[PDB]
């Protein structure tokens, strides 16, 4: 129950799919001792945009997990319109960032340590039947060199409870180069999609984002950068049908890789469950200390 007179501007922190994130400071006393905190809004407040934004407060509401960016509460100016989402504000930025940053002191098991956090929110996430459908490195956070959250949920859904998946199709750009194939062929998205992206972010993670290495990068090189609009996705399409995969970066352990390819199955039923990533990622954790 932040109201927008307190709330003093300081920087833009991210912009995103219909919504931003600025830095401001709450100093409700205005003697600059307050916090600063983060401050998410819609940019062009349609009302289905707003419906998607309440459901989406709701479920950043409903999660308190470590590795969860966390909900401090909501904003309203006179009415009710331009409704704003107060969060903490975690200071060293997206993992995206942070990694391409301290590209030099960052190790193979500081990675690790990253991807064990971002699998215990993930499996946070399913306990409670959400799909968050844009599992990326730019949609985590880091809040110390030793924690990292889960920090958008523009996108996330909850499952029907007849249904194990979520069949949605958006207008606008989607990152197909994240998307399992049955997302990209039939707009079903589940748990196991999550984790064919959760791949990606791995991928991510130890190309250290060097910007030729990027997924879109890789996979417009395979299909070829001749590739135009949505000839695009229809070729991203074949390409996963025959077991075209993005390649094991530079320095990856073979264990790493074949982790990234096991959570790219094709088949949707046999990739593993957040619950095994992280046993054994933290198994890898362990031998390498
Ligand atoms: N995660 C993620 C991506 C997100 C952008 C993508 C969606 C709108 C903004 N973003 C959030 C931030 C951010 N930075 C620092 N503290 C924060 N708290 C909550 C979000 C947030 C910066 N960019």
């Amino acid at each position: 129950q932040f109201e927008e007179r307190h709330l003093k501007f300081l920087q833009q922190l991210g912009k995103g799919n219909f919504g931003s994130v600025e830095m401001c400071r709450y100093d409700p006393l205005q003697d600059n001792t307050g916090e600063v905190v983060a401050v998410k809004k819609l940019q062009h407040s349609t009302e289905e945009h707003l419906r998607d934004f309440e459901r989406e407060i709701e479920i950043l509401k409903s999660l308190q997990h470590d590795n969860i960016v966390k909900y401090k509460g909501v904003c309203y100016s006179a009415g009710r319109r331009n409704l704003k989402l107060i969060m903490e504000y975690l200071p060293y930025g997206s993992l995206r960032d942070y990694l391409q940053k301290h590209k030099e002191r960052i190790d193979h098991i500081k990675l690790l340590q990253y991807t064990s956090q971002i699998c215990k929110g993930m499996e946070y996430l399913g306990t409670k039947r959400y799909i968050h459908r844009d599992l990326a490195t730019r949609n985590i956070l880091v809040e110390n060199e030793n924690r990292v959250k889960i920090g958008d949920f523009g996108l996330t859904k909850v499952l029907p409870q007849d249904k194990e998946y979520y069949k949605v199709k958006e207008p606008g750009e989607s990152p197909i180069f994240w998307y399992a194939p049955e997302s990209l062929t039939e707009s079903k998205f589940s748990v196991a999609s999550d984790v064919w992206s959760f791949g990606v972010v791995l991928y991510e993670l130890f190309t250290y984002i060097e910007k030729s290495k990027s997924p879109p990068a890789e996979f417009m090189r395979m299909i070829g950068n001749d590739k135009q609009g949505q000839m695009i996705v229809f070729h991203l399409i074949e390409l996963l049908k025959n077991n075209g995969r993005l390649p094991r970066p530079d320095g990856c352990p073979d264990e790493i890789y074949m982790i990234m390819t096991e959570c790219w199955n094709n088949n949707v039923n046999q990739r593993p469950s957040f619950r095994d990533l992280a046993l054994r990622v933290d198994q890898i954790r362990d031998n390498m200390a």
